[PDB]
């Protein structure tokens, strides 16, 4: 909408307090048009039907129950923004500065969020399995980096390719999560998932057989269900991505860490120049070396960490 940049105030899922960039035309819209062409926070209002409306509140003032979802939408989009452009030079999900949408408040005990082709959509949970979906920085990076990797490598949603398009959300979650720096972790979801059980999460990067995932090849699953386990594969993958950046011994294998800014140069250069729609994981192996080498040089460090954790993953 046209108006004049505002800035509003307001309260998360999780009650912490945080302003939010709003445009103010007669009411203060969820439009922040201090980043790009701007992003944009909607109201579903319980249904399916998508976009919906534009968020609209009477005094920027954003405290109500209702408003915890949108207030974090649109705050976490923001900071994934920032961390695109900061980090990795990249302007919005497309390079060029697309405007950025979600919906919050989509269906009725809603235990998911997703990226849709053209938005960001968010369940509200069903209260057990999960509160506001937003509600978890590295949710909301989950989903938006699917915008990215859909404009860039364009990994197919099923099987080995899959299983990487998921795996880069959940980098890129982890990495946005540590960027804001707010009790970040190798952990995905774990501020909205279950809030009767402390201490889980939905997955995990460090340990993905705590929750039921593989963190080796060989125990890679070949059905069909979950598009050919795209969010269950995908453990091996983040397995590697947190010994590269961290470190560890794992089935006997050593892996050197680098750290975690490494981590995000070498697997944004693998998305962006070498990874392609049908990339399985020994091609993302060596996208990643590549990438390293291009990066670091062939015989440094970066490059010898990167063979050790998918040698550790039993990814050749
Ligand atoms: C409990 C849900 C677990 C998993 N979802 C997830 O891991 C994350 C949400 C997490 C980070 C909280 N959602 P997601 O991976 O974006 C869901 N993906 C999805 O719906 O893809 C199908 C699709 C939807 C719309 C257009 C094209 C394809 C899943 O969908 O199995
Ligand atoms: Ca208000
Ligand atoms: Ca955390
Ligand atoms: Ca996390
Ligand atoms: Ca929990
Ligand atoms: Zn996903």
């Amino acid at each position: 909408i046209t108006g004049t940049s505002t800035v509003g105030v307001g309260r998360g899922v999780l009650g912490d307090q945080k302003n939010i960039n709003t445009t103010y035309s007669t009411y203060y819209y969820l439009q922040d048009n201090t980043r790009g062409n701007g992003i944009f926070t909607y109201d579903a209002k319980y249904r399916t039907t998508l976009p919906g409306s534009l968020w609209a509140d009477a005094d920027n003032q954003f405290f109500a129950s209702y408003d915890a979802p949108a207030v974090d939408a649109h705050y976490y989009a923001g900071v994934t923004y920032d961390y695109y452009k900061n980090v990795h030079n990249r302007l919005s999900y497309d390079g060029n500065n697309a405007a950025i949408r979600s919906s919050v408040h989509y269906s009725q005990g809603y235990n998911n969020a997703f990226w849709n082709g053209s938005q960001m959509v968010y369940g509200d949970g069903d209260g057990q399995t999960f509160i506001p979906l937003s509600g978890g920085i590295d949710v909301v990076a989950h989903e938006l980096t699917h915008a990215v990797t859909d404009y860039t490598a364009g990994l197919i949603y099923q099987n080995e390719s899959g299983a990487i398009n998921e795996a880069i959300s959940d980098i890129f979650g982890t990495l946005v999560e540590f960027y804001a720096n707010k009790n970040p972790d190798w952990e995905i979801g774990e501020d909205v998932y279950t809030p009767g059980i402390s201490g889980d999460s939905l997955r995990s990067m460090s340990d993905p057989a705590k929750y039921g995932d593989p963190d080796h090849y060989s125990k890679r699953y070949t059905g069909t269900q979950d598009n050919g386990g795209v969010h269950i594969n995908s453990g091996i993958i983040n397995k590697a991505a947190y010994l590269i950046s961290q470190g560890g011994t794992h089935y006997g294998v050593s892996v050197v860490g680098i750290g975690r800014d490494k981590l995000g140069k070498i697997f944004y250069r693998a998305l962006t120049q070498y990874l392609t729609p049908t990339s399985n994981f020994s091609q993302l192996r060596a996208a990643a070396v590549q990438s390293a080498t291009d990066l670091y040089g062939s015989t440094s460090q970066e490059v010898a960490s990167v063979k050790q954790a998918f040698d550790a993953v039993g990814v050749k």
